[PDB]
This record gives C-alpha cells, structure tokens and sequence, in this order.
C-alpha cells in the first residue's frame, strides 16, 4: 500500500494498520509515520523544511490527525534539518542530549535532547522505546523500536541490502558500529521489520549485512 504526493517525492507504505514507512527523495530516505489514538509521530522527518512541511502534511490530510512528536535519531542535516518546522508547528522533537547537542553545535534549533539510553514512550496506544546502542553511523545514532509490532527504525546505523558500502563516514565509528550493531541485535532478539535509513524494509539480516559491510 504506497501512496505518494502530487509529485512523487514523498511516498508513505504501510507496514501494518497503525505503522507507515516514510520516504522522501533528496538518494531516499526513511522514516515512520505511527498512526496512534492521540496523534500522528515520525520516527524522523526529512532532509530539510520543505519535505518535512510536505512530510507533515501529507499525513495530517491522510490520516485526519496532527503530527504531534517527532523522533530525530541522529543530528546530521538530512535528520535535522527540518527541526525549524517542528519547532514553529509546536512539533515536539525528541532527541538525545547527545543530539541536541550536535545540532546545537551545527547552528540548527534543538530538539528536546529527552532520550536517554533507553526511553519509552507511549503514544495513545502506541509504545515506542528508543535506544541508543553506541556509535556508528554517527556519534548520536539511535534506534526506535515499537515492541508491540517488534519494529526496529535503524536509521543510518542500519544499510539496506542494497546499500553495498558504508555510505558517509566522515562522522562515523567503524570501529564501534559492529559493537552497536551487535547491542541491537543483543537488545532485540525477535525483529519483524527493520527500516534502514535509505533502502527496502528487511529483518535481522540487514543489521548483519551492516556487519558485513563494516568487515
Ligand atoms: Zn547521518
């Protein structure tokens, strides 16, 4: 079930009833839209404030419901840099202290940095924990897990099988990333779907193609 914009440059499937896959054109980026009793929340909005403003209403209209909460899981412009919007809509973005910290440091607004190592939070119906597994794609990465559906957003931190090398390294920790790679794996034994941060849903198997690639 794929429903893309006026223009294609957003596009939203469902992964269940309550659950979307968000994915917007830059190279695609994803993220969730958790359709909850008390409002619309993203894990992650996109690369800057115009496709996170189209982002956002897309799924208002759709769903008939206000985005209420944003979950950022690392603070590089393309996770961030609609964090201007958020902010000026009452969008509450979370976010590690770690995070907020970076974006800070990088000239943007600050999400809330109210993550801790694991955080869970609960939205109407839907429970969302984050957990922060160590370095890898970035200092800040973290994973989002909704542990009624056993979902896992990977984020960056997580390639698709498509994804044959390690992306942008410059910020990353290629020697920790196996170690958090494997914190992920150790932290959720049973995952349904993971959502890398560019590329096609998988399992289990993209964090140990991830692995692979980090060899
Ligand atoms: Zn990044």
């Amino acid at each position: 079930t794929v429903i893309k914009n006026e223009t294609g440059t957003i596009s939203i499937s469902q992964l269940n009833k309550n659950v979307w896959v968000h994915t917007e054109l830059g190279v695609p980026s994803n993220g969730l839209v958790l359709n909850t009793s008390k409002g619309l929340v993203l894990v992650d909005s996109s690369w800057d404030d115009k496709l996170t403003k189209e982002l956002i209403e897309m799924v208002e209209k759709k769903f008939q419901k206000r985005v209420t909460d944003v979950i950022i899981t690392h603070a590089h412009a393309d996770h961030i840099g609609g964090i201007k919007t958020l902010k000026e809509r009452g969008i509450k973005a979370h976010s590690t202290a770690l995070t907020a910290e970076l974006a800070k440091k990088n000239g943007y607004e600050e999400p809330l940095g109210d993550l801790q190592t694991v955080t869970n939070l609960k939205f109407g119906n839907m429970k969302v924990e984050t957990f922060y597994p160590g370095k890898g794609h970035t200092e800040d990465n973290i994973v989002v897990w909704l542990p009624q559906y056993n979902i896992l957003v990977g984020g960056s931190l997580v390639k698709s099988t498509s994804a044959k090398d390690l992306g942008n390294v410059a910020d990353a920790y290629v020697n920790e990333w196996s170690t958090s790679i494997e914190n992920v794996l150790k932290r959720y034994r049973n995952i349904n779907a993971v959502v890398p941060g560019h590329g096609e849903v998988g399992d289990k198997g993209l964090l140990l193609h991830t692995l692979d690639l980090l060899k």
